[PDB]
Order: C-alpha cells, then sequence, then structure tokens
C-alpha cells in the first residue's frame, strides 16, 4: 500500500482551496499554500506550485505531486533532526510510513517532543510505545486516524488501512 493513500485516507484529499485548521489557505493532501489571509495569494502560490492557471482547482494527478514532493521535504526534516533520525531510521519500511504520516500532521517538531515513545519505537516495544501513544493528547483530537497509525506501530502491517 501507499503513503499517499495512507495520507489520503487520514488527511483527505482535496481539490479546491480550503481552509486550515489554523485557517491556512491548504490544497491536496494538506499541502499548504499561503499563511496569508489573500485568496489572491493562494492562487497565485497553487498557480506558482502548479505551473498553470489553476483557478483554484487542480487535478489529483497534481495533488500527487505536491504530495510526493511534501513528502521528500519531511524526509529530509526527519534525517535532519538528531532525536528523529535514529528512530525513522531504525524503523521498518511500514512503521517508516508511520512516522512520516506523523511528521505531516504535527510537523517534525511537535512529533520530535514524544521523547519517550520515541525510544521504545527505537528500542523495539511496539507494544509499549503504542500503550504509550495512545496516552497522548495527539491520540485524542484524532482517534481514528491516531488508531490506524499506532496499531501500524504494534503490528507494522497496512492492516489498519485494510477494510475502511
Amino acid at each position: 500500500m501507499n503513503l499517499f493513500e495512507m495520507l489520503r485516507i487520514d488527511e483527505g484529499l482535496r481539490l479546491k482551496i480550503y481552509k486550515d485548521t489554523e485557517g491556512y489557505y491548504t490544497i491536496g493532501i494538506g499541502h499548504l499554500l499561503t499563511k496569508s489571509p489573500d485568496l489572491n495569494v493562494a492562487k497565485s502560490e497553487l498557480d506558482k506550485a502548479i505551473g498553470r492557471n489553476c483557478n483554484g482547482v487542480i487535478t489529483k494527478d497534481e495533488a500527487e505531486k505536491l504530495f510526493n514532493q511534501d513528502v521528500d521535504a519531511a524526509v529530509r526534516g526527519i534525517l535532519r533532526n538528531p532525536k528523529l533520525k535514529p528512530v525513522y531510521d531504525s524503523l521498518d519500511a511500514v512503521r517508516r510510513c508511520a512516522l512520516i504520516n506523523m511528521v505531516f500532521q504535527m510537523g517534525e517538531t511537535g512529533v520530535a517532543g514524544f521523547t519517550d515513545s520515541l525510544r521504545m519505537l527505537q528500542q523495539k516495544r511496539w507494544d509499549e510505545a503504542a500503550a504509550n501513544l495512545a496516552k497522548s493528547r495527539w491520540y485524542n483530537q484524532t482517534p481514528d486516524r491516531a488508531k490506524r497509525v499506532i496499531t501500524t506501530f504494534r503490528t507494522g502491517t497496512w492492516d489498519a488501512y485494510k477494510n475502511l
């Protein structure tokens, strides 16, 4: 399965400049256009981003590029953090998608302050880490997503995404 799909399910794919929880113009799978309260700037950013005259609308094949981009940025930010690097680095392919899905949801910073759980993950105490995450505020905000991600950590499979 994939990150995209994964994010696709967890996040949601929007094809029209929409407003963030924070109120920042966003689009695709949580792709941020601008912090500027100006729709006319999201636009510009977008087009700037897309390479065409969008009109505040893109197309999936497009949301996925934005996506793949936004993704490798995250990853580099992950490797730059000296506190996320060892974990991520130790994780397997599927557990990594779980880290990423998190960074995405909370940024490289909010994620890095899961001092404990991170250690467990690093250590391989799947049930512990998970139990751990289960306590967070995070998990209390966005449960279904949290469940899936924790589960994936624990199990280390897509099972959590297979029968939605």
